């Protein structure tokens, strides 16, 4: 029994950036998990092999972890293809991990054929036939089945927390109280506008000390539907592995996500800020239902109440403690599930 995992269009190295964390992560996650793994990436490293000096059949077993198949600029990219070509290669069933509602699987054959530098490559080479079983982090399934309804070979659709690694990690630990210097936070990229208008409601105008961490910047934000005068700071990108840390520089910390996120998806952001020093603060059309934790105080439906909420945190540090400390225990509840999650992970990879 042998397992192979590789991203799909991100090269694998270190924590620098965020594709090649979360692919290490779930490197780690299936290692501990008690199963041989390994990461084929674009060369040896590591945390990885080469695509070139491995066979794809000494494995029993393909994860692929979700990501863009657009070759951005005139240049090959190495990654998406070698992936590719890898992929196309290999015989059975192929595990699709889709973790982000704007990367379902997809043929890169037809973003190559017409691209100038097609001749270094081959129909056969590239076009992916084995079946696809695309494991969603989506409850409702119905979100990962539309965006693969283009894909054939896709025969089938399981649900599966996946992001829930970062809380089931072995080194996995609760971020300690930590002198604050910031009343909002939060990390992320700029989803190329596809949740413009969440940031600016929550995070711009706010009269707070409010803070952007991440891919995004300023300058990004201009579609006139979404307008605003006083922006957060923002402070550019840090490793994955220090985004607790990081998160726990604040008060609060927001949660949201893209439209089909809502109701739907409990993304890693999620485990990353309950985890933290900071108090968890959802957007309600994120989760409704309150699925995350029940208790309409780690809730805001707009601005105003955002504002409202952080003002009692930032008047009351009884109050602030004691959501804290109600976070820590639900978090808790779902680490007690460790051995329950580890086993729905491998009854989805048919193990
Ligand atoms: O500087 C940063 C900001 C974010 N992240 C990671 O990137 C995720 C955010 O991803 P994205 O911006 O795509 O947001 P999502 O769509 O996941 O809400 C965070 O949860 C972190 O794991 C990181 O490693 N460094
Ligand atoms: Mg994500």
């Amino acid at each position: 029994m042998k397992i192979a995992i590789i991203n799909m269009g991100n090269n694998v190295i270190n924590f620098k950036t965020v594709p090649s964390s979360e692919t290490i992560y779930l490197f780690k996650v299936i290692s501990e998990m008690g199963l041989n793994v390994d990461i084929i990436s674009l060369k040896n490293g590591v945390y990885t092999k080469s695509f070139d000096e491995v066979d794809v059949n000494d494995y029993d077993r393909l994860i692929v972890v979700n990501s863009s198949i657009n070759f951005f600029g005139g240049k090959p990219n190495l990654a998406i293809l070698s992936a590719q070509k890898f992929m196309a290669k290999y015989k059975s069933k192929i595990y699709y991990l889709f973790t982000d509602i704007r990367l379902p699987f997809s043929q890169s054959w037809p973003n190559v054929k017409n691209r100038p530098w097609a001749y270094l490559y081959t129909e056969e080479e590239l076009l992916i036939k084995s079946p696809i079983k695309v494991i969603s982090q989506g409850i409702n399934l119905d979100i990962a089945k539309a965006a693969h309804k283009k894909v054939d070979n896709v025969i089938e659709f399981e649900y599966f927390p996946i992001e829930q690694y970062k809380i089931h990690m072995n080194d996995f630990q609760l971020s300690k109280p930590t002198k604050k210097t910031l009343d909002v936070i939060y990390g992320g990229s700029f989803r190329s506008g596809q949740r413009e208008s969440k940031m600016v409601e929550f995070l711009f105008d706010t009269g707070l000390n409010i803070e952007f961490f991440g891919n995004a910047r300023e300058k990004q934000f201009k579609n006139p539907k979404y307008p605003w005068t006083k922006a957060p700071v923002f402070t550019g990108k840090i490793p994955m592995n220090m985004v607790s840390e990081k998160n726990s520089q604040a008060i609060a910390a927001l949660i949201i996500g893209d439209k089909n996120y809502n109701d739907n998806f409990i993304t890693l952001r999620v485990w990353e800020t309950m985890a933290s020093d900071a108090v968890m603060l959802i957007d309600e059309e994120f989760d409704t239902k309150h699925r995350i934790i029940n208790d309409a105080r780690f809730y805001v439906n707009n601005r105003a109440e955002l504002i409202d909420r952080v003002n009692e945190l930032k008047h009351s540090d009884v109050l602030r403690k004691e959501m804290l400390s109600i976070q820590h225990d639900i978090l808790n509840k779902t680490r007690a599930k460790k051995a329950e999650w580890q086993d729905a992970f491998k009854k989805a990879i048919d193990l």
